[PDB]
């Protein structure tokens, strides 16, 4: 089996919209490139239709599999991430960034064409920003979740790595462009990295 994250060129500005949100340094990002999210709800489908059959699994680290989030009752793709001491499996929900625990018939095989979608749950930080302190405040968490959510930002992938990007949001809803990073430093709650 194979498959792969969402790919970018550097300074590739492109829109966003933030589904999970742990601190500034972590984040989680679906990147609104190539009909990414319909094809998502189109393959979200189709996995409910192919985990909606006669028990098609050998759980193994980084393996790719139909994970069943208890949270709304529907398989999503999934990679294990660990194996317990009891029977029960960690898993990383790759289109959306969330970890969850869950048990052995919960888990199932994943078949090759609906891994030909890249994972969509990109891991994102802020760039040229740090801790003030020396851990996250939960005010600096608040504000930037205040400034993000149920909102379509425009992101600069200012540097790639192999397990996530850099960016730099803007929310772009007025004429006066509200670049959040700047935002946070000019408001005291997190320090540069000058």
């Amino acid at each position: 089996l194979e498959w792969t994250w969402v790919e970018f060129t550097v300074d590739e500005t492109v829109d966003v919209v933030v589904c999970m949100m742990y601190s500034p340094g972590e984040f989680y990002c679906h990147f609104l490139k190539d009909d990414a999210l319909e094809k998502l709800d189109d393959l979200n489908q189709s996995l409910a239709d192919y985990c909606a059959q006669k028990p098609p699994f050998k759980a193994e680290i980084g393996r790719p599999c139909c994970a069943f989030f208890s949270g709304d009752g529907n398989w999503y793709r999934a990679l294990v991430k660990e194996i317990l001491p009891s029977g029960n499996v960690k898993v990383h929900f790759v289109d959306y960034g969330n970890v969850e625990e869950v048990t052995t018939d919960q888990l199932q095989a994943i078949l090759p064409q609906f891994l030909l979608l890249p994972f969509q749950g990109m891991q994102c930080w802020l760039v040229d920003i740090q801790p003030p302190n020396k851990h996250w405040t939960k005010e600096a968490t608040a504000r930037f979740q205040a400034c993000v959510v149920g909102l379509k930002l425009q992101a600069r992938v200012v540097e790639i790595t192999a397990n996530g990007v850099g960016v730099e949001l803007t929310d772009l809803s007025t004429p006066y462009p509200k670049i959040i990073s700047d935002v946070l430093i000019r408001e005291q709650l997190v320090l540069r990295c000058g």
